[PDB]
């Protein structure tokens, strides 16, 4: 049983749970529900949708999946591997999405347009470990038309830890500016060496996301691991600021009822706590 942690005990609790090669942290992570028990997965498992999933066992459940408009003449075209995810006291603050495949890039931009999202958070490089993790869904210069959505690149700023790209998007009536915040420094193996860069990135996402926009689209490759780590840190920072407490175990449990297996490894789970401690001490 895991109780909330008051911030004045957070540094000590991290020491305690990190002792013995993170013995208690590993036990805590292994006690989480998976999220597979209560939900249903009929739509993700339809034969027509098999090619739209990157990994057969990483699926949205039916109740929190993002529903796309139906394309005329195309059965089952309402599906995308993406789920709404709650924030701290904010229903459906996020969409956790798999990184698009070549065959789902058009669906991905349909989701961004229809959900009125203004911010995309990309937590993967296109290639990692020599494998394709995400298909490039944006033009490097000029414009490209994905289905009915024309995407034009307006700006690109490369920084040491992340890149910010800005796109003007419009169906082919008023165009919309979409900011892509691309975290480029996550290692191919393990988690970042310190949480300082991720915390700076999280603050930048919060600064750039407009106040009246749709959900922030957050994606990695499968859309559960790094995606979950990002969302949970964001929600627990808000909880810390409002309540002077954090309850990571409860929140991960909660969002796994929206999308199974959010936060994929115990190393990512401990990274969450390390980021929250750094924010409490110095943020």
């Amino acid at each position: 049983k895991y109780f909330p942690i008051p911030v004045e005990h957070l540094e000590e609790e991290i020491r305690i749970r990190s002792a013995d090669d993170c013995k208690q942290f590993r036990e805590e992570f292994n006690s989480l529900p998976s999220g597979h028990i209560q939900g249903t997965f009929e739509l993700a498992n339809k034969e027509e949708n098999r090619e739209k999933n990157r990994y057969p066992n990483i699926l949205p459940n039916d109740h929190s999946r993002v529903i796309l408009s139906q394309l005329d003449g195309i059965p089952c075209s309402d599906y995308i591997n993406a789920s709404y995810i709650d924030g701290y006291k904010e229903k459906n603050k996020f969409i956790a999405a798999q990184g698009p495949k070549q065959e789902t890039v058009n669906d991905f931009w349909r989701m961004v347009w229809e959900q009125k999202s203004a911010t995309i958070v990309m937590l993967t490089n296109l290639k990692e470990r020599k494998e394709e993790k995400c298909h490039q869904y944006w033009p490097d210069q000029g414009c490209w038309t994905y289905g009915n959505i024309r995407v034009c690149v307006e700006d690109c700023v490369v920084l040491v830890d992340y890149t910010i790209r800005k796109f003007c998007i419009q169906p082919q009536k008023a165009p919309r500016l979409v900011s892509q915040l691309h975290f480029t420094s996550w290692p191919d193996f393990g988690v970042p060496f310190t949480p300082i860069g991720m915390l700076k990135f999280l603050k930048k996402v919060k600064t750039l996301n407009p106040v009246h926009a749709g959900p922030i689209v957050v994606h990695c490759s499968a859309g559960v691991g790094r995606t979950g780590t990002f969302i949970v840190i964001d929600a627990m920072m808000a909880m810390m600021h409002a309540e002077q407490k954090v309850d990571v175990f409860e929140f991960v449990s909660r969002i796994r009822n929206q999308r199974p297996q959010m936060v994929q490894t115990d190393m990512q789970y401990t990274f969450i706590y390390q980021a929250l401690l750094e924010y409490y001490l110095y943020g």
